[PDB]
């Protein structure tokens, strides 16, 4: 069938001198003679919104009552009806459209009063940082809906950095490199316009963007402080050499700008100790040893800064490690007296071809330990156990006082030691104390001699044990050599060598007769010598009925 | 089926922004797939006047293409249609009204540039004069086409005696009342106006309307103030006496205005005719009879004026005939001598015993009409054909010449007529007729007399007829009674009287010879008289022959 010509009516303005804006009508009332009423229905009419067209029942003429607004109704598709007086239909039911025609009467406004996003230093150009947006409620596809994102102002405005897509709203990063040592956040207020997107002295919404530059490590730590000595006093330990202020551009508090140490050369002796001070980045480095001032060390070191995490591949190898020197001086102290060595070794003999009672044999002079020269003190004697030794009590010299003996008691590992104390003049009187050990020259003066050489065994005995003794030190006693001899003849025969060790032997009797008998030995050092007096052994064997000792007069 | 909701379209404007001003569509193209073309016809494509309508044979599409005028286009009934490629409807045709609006785009204008009407003088308020038009072509039953009818300018302006109904035109007469003595002709501007009838500085079109007031005779004629005396000379006629000078408010030359007149007395003679002078509407009388100073010397009288028309029913009552004094006086004229009477009666006998030869017998005195008194004149006769008469030239005296004769052939009726005329001495002679009738006495002194006495008639006729004459007038001759005589003895028996006329009788004879007869007769008169003379009939009976007249020889005196 036909189609009816829809109407076309402009949002947001008063239409009433548009009435009546359409008119549906049937020749079967003229025609055939029949009242006929019309009536309307749909959206504006039976359908929300309400009350926006009323219709003449009679007439059939329609009639725009209210202001329409696209936003809310893009069309109107109502349907008109011609009605007998019963109410059924006589004509059918045409479809009249009405379109609502757009106009730009609602802005562009953004999701958000204000956007946030983050970019990395050094970032690569046209890298998208973010995006903004915002919303036009104007009839799509067309000018009234076209948004045009503009920069309006920025901070701190020069030089620009971020170019803003006004189709997109997309932010990208421009071919100047951001640093954020230059500048850490941009703060940026974003436009939105209307229609072609032409600038004009309309009023429009905006919003801001911040944009916080995020930290890379691409700023090498510089060390500030102009005077760069250590400090310390002698006999110190745990105290503050020196402190290493150091700056770094990067990100305070980052571990791209925390301050990091390493020794270079210097400290092999471990002298010292290096830490960064994470508040003011200060390389605190410590004495861990004490010194003295006397011996001169020179304690001075050099050390290499970085920081605490790697550098940006940006920067590296345009950084040389490059060892920074830093010299400490000591500061003396008044001491006082003190031995050059707090232990000392004087080598003597036990024959007399070299020493002998009252010879000089050393001193134990006492020195100003600040100006190294000899002080003026008064020495004593101390310790000594068996009087070996004396002391002068002014000139310090050590002198014998008995030969020495290399086997006395009063000897451990071949030394005899003792104890020596030494006082200064005027105040404050000072004491020191030295150790003299006196190293005795070991002597073939002893020969191996029997502990029993008269014993008396049962007659069951299995062997006999003889023993001797060398007080003599190795190599002077070492293993004996025992050898019994053959006085008076054939006694050899009858008195056997079974086992022997190293200070000992065990002798066996052959046919085992019962009586004494004197067993004549030549027991000999490791050296061979030997006593003069003859090392004889009486041995008498007796009858032993078990449990007791000896038979008695039967 | 629906009716599709015409289109509007002003007229005398662009309407290229409002293209494509109409659109037709099926929707058997979008569902049925059906390549449709479509196509209008009517006034303004098909139709005188041409190329006003294009239209798009694809779409369906419509345009107006030229600017409308709806003074010569009210609307458009054109049709759409929709069909096949073959030329066939897909659907029933539908109507399309185009209706092209109205603009107030041409002025209301007169029907001619100028209007003539007529009041009557002081005719009743609200009285239709006339009535204006005017014409506007614009769209009927509005604004644009209601006339507004206004007076621009009236002369006299004031007072205000026409209504002007702006909604008609019509004129009308207001409660001031018209008087054409005041005002004849009311010249008259007035102006038509278009849309509601609001009076601007816009030049609008505007006529002249002339008005005349016709005259009605609500004014009463009136005479001078003078006296108005004449005077006529005597023995005059046809001529003037006075002009009765009137004056008149109404409408010179109408019979409103125009002078009339009645007698009101002293014409009962006939003796004046009056009628008005229409130029100077004077009252002309003039005599239309003669008039004689001696027996009429004043012939006052009074006439009354008036209108020719009837007055006014409105002046009427109010209107009281005055009669106007008109003396006039005769003038004596001298007209010498006359007669007291032109005619004379005298009378005289046949007889010697009263009338006499040489008597007198009366005068005939001529006297001067202005004193009255006798006039010395010379008299004449005149007409005496038979000489009776003797006139005195000197005094007039009347005698007998003769002695009169009633028998005479000159004497009529008994009367004899004679002339008489007198003439005057000085100068002018004057010279007047008189008339004498002289009446005869008749006496009997006739006889009455046989005319013819000797006869001869024939013997076949079985009669005689005597005829007698008396030449007297009545009662002197009437009838006679006749005597046959017996001399000789014996004539009476045989002559026999057969029967007798008046004047006349017949006769009849027994024997009847052939011969002459003495028959005597008395004849006498209706008087008893009788002729001195005998009255002898000498009858001679001769033979005829039974034709006419005697037959033989002596009969005949020569023949
Ligand atoms: C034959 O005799 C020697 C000599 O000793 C005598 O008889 C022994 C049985 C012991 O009673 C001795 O006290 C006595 O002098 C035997 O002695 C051996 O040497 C010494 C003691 O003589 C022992 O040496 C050791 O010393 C270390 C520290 O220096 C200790 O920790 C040990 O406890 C021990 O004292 C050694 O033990 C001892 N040998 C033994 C007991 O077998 C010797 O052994 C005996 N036989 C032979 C074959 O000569
Ligand atoms: C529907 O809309 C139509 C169009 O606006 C309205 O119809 C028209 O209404 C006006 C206003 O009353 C009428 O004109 C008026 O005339 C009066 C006096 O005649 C005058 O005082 C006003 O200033 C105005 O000029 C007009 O005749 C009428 N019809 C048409 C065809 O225009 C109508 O009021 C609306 N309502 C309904 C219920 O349809
Ligand atoms: C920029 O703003 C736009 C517009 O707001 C965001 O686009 C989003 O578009 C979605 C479509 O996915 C819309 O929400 C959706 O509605 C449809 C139907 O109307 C529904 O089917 C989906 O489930 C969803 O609800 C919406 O218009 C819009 N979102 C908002 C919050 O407005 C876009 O995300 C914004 N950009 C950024 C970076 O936030
Ligand atoms: C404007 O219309 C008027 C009135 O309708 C016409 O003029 C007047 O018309 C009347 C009616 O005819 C005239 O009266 C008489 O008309 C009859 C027709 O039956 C005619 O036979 C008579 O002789 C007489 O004319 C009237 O006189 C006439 N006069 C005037 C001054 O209007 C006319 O059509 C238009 N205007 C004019 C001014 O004519
Ligand atoms: C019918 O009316 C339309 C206007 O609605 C005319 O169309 C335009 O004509 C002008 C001049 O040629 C141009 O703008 C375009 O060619 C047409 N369309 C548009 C959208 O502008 C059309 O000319 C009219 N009459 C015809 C076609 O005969
Ligand atoms: C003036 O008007 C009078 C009255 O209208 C006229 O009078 C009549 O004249 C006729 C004709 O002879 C007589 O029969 C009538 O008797 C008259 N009537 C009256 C009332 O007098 C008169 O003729 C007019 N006179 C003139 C000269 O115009
Ligand atoms: C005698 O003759 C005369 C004339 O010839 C006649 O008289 C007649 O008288 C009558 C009166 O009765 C008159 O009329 C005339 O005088 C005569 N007759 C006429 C005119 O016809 C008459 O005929 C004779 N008389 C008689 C017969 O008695
Ligand atoms: C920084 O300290 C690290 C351990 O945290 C240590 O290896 C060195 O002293 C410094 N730097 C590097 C790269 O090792
Ligand atoms: C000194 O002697 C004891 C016994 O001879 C021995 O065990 C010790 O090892 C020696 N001292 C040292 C430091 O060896
Ligand atoms: C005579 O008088 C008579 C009678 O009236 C008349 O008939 C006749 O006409 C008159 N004739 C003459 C001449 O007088
Ligand atoms: C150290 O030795 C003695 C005691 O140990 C003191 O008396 C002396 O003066 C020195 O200070
Ligand atoms: C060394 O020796 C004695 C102890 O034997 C100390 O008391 C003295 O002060 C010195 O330091
Ligand atoms: C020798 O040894 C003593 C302790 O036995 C020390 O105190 C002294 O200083 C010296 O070195
Ligand atoms: C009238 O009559 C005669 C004519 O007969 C005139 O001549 C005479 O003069 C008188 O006037
Ligand atoms: C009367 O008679 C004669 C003629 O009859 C006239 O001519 C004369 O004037 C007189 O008046
Ligand atoms: C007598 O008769 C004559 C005519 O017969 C008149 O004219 C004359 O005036 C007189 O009256
Ligand atoms: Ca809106
Ligand atoms: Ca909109
Ligand atoms: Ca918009
Ligand atoms: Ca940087
Ligand atoms: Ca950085
Ligand atoms: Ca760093
Ligand atoms: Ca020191
Ligand atoms: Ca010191
Ligand atoms: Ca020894
Ligand atoms: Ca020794
Ligand atoms: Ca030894
Ligand atoms: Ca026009
Ligand atoms: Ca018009
Ligand atoms: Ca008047
Ligand atoms: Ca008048
Ligand atoms: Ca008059
Ligand atoms: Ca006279
Ligand atoms: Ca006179
Ligand atoms: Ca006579
Ligand atoms: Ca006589
Ligand atoms: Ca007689």
């Amino acid at each position: 069938a036909w189609i009816t010509a829809p109407v076309a009516l402009r949002e947001g303005e008063d239409l009433s001198k548009k009435n009546p804006i359409a008119k549906i009508h049937s020749d079967l009332a003229e025609e055939r003679g029949l009242k006929i009423t019309y009536k309307y229905t749909g959206k504006g009419i039976t359908e929300p919104p309400f009350g926006i067209f009323v219709f003449n029942k009679d007439t059939g003429e329609l009639n725009v009552t209210s202001i329409l607004d696209r936003e809310e109704t893009p069309f109107f598709l109502l349907t008109g009806y011609a009605l007998d007086a019963r109410g059924n239909n006589v004509e059918k039911p045409l479809e009249l459209r009405i379109k609502v025609l757009d106009i730009n009467d609602n802005e562009p406004v953004f999701t958000q009063d204000v956007f946030v996003g983050s970019v990395e230093e050094l970032s690569a150009a046209h890298t998208l940082v973010m995006k903004i947006n915002a919303t036009d409620a104007d009839e799509p596809n067309t000018l009234n809906s076209k948004i045009s994102y503009r920069i309006v102002s920025l901070e701190p405005a020069y030089p620009p950095v971020f170019y803003l897509n006004k189709d997109t709203g997309e932010i990208y990063t421009t071919s100047v490199t951001l640093d954020r040592e230059e500048h850490s956040s941009y703060t940026l207020t974003v436009e939105a316009r209307d229609g072609n997107g032409e600038v004009t002295d309309k009023p429009v919404k905006q919003a801001q963007v911040q944009i916080r530059i995020l930290d890379v490590n691409d700023n090498i730590p510089v060390v500030e402080n102009k005077v760069l000595e250590g400090m310390v006093e002698e006999n110190q330990v745990n105290v503050e050499v020196t402190r290493i202020k150091v700056f770094d551009a990067d990100e305070i508090g980052s571990d791209n700008w925390l301050a990091n140490f390493t020794f270079a050369s210097g400290n092999e002796g471990g002298y010292f100790h290096i830490e960064t001070d994470a508040q003011t980045n200060e390389g605190i480095v410590t004495l861990i040893k004490e010194v003295d001032y006397e011996e001169m060390k020179n304690l001075d070191f050099s050390v290499i800064v970085a920081n605490k995490a790697a550098f940006h591949k940006s920067i590296r190898s345009k950084y040389k490690p490059t060892p920074i020197p830093i010299k400490v001086k000591v500061k003396n102290v008044k001491e006082g007296i003190h031995f050059k060595s707090s232990v000392i070794s004087i080598y003597v003999s036990e024959s007399m071809d070299r020493s002998s009672k009252g010879q000089i044999i050393g001193n134990f002079q006492a020195f100003d330990e600040d100006t190294g020269l000899p002080a003026h003190a008064r020495y004593v004697k101390l310790e000594d156990r068996d009087n070996w030794i004396s002391v002068d009590s002014v000139t310090s010299e050590i002198k014998l006082a008995k030969l020495p003996d290399f086997e006395s008691r009063y000897v451990q590992n071949g030394t005899y030691t003792v104890k020596i104390v030494a006082i200064s003049e005027d105040y404050p009187r000072k004491t020191i104390t030295g150790t003299v050990l006196i190293n005795v020259e070991d002597i073939n003066d002893n020969c191996p001699t029997l502990i029993e050489p008269v014993q008396t065994i049962c007659h069951d005995a299995e062997y006999v044990n003889v023993t001797a003794e060398d007080l003599d030190g190795h190599p002077n006693s070492g293993p004996f050599s025992f050898s019994v001899i053959d006085k008076p003849p054939g006694m050899a025969e009858k008195w056997k060598i079974a086992r022997q060790e190293s200070t000992s032997v065990l002798l066996q009797q052959s046919e085992k007769k019962l009586g004494r008998s004197e067993i004549q030995f030549l027991i000999s050092d490791n050296q061979g010598f030997s006593c003069p007096e003859k090392q004889v052994l009486t041995l008498t064997v007796c009858e032993c009925l078990h449990g007791s000792g000896c038979r008695e007069a039967h």
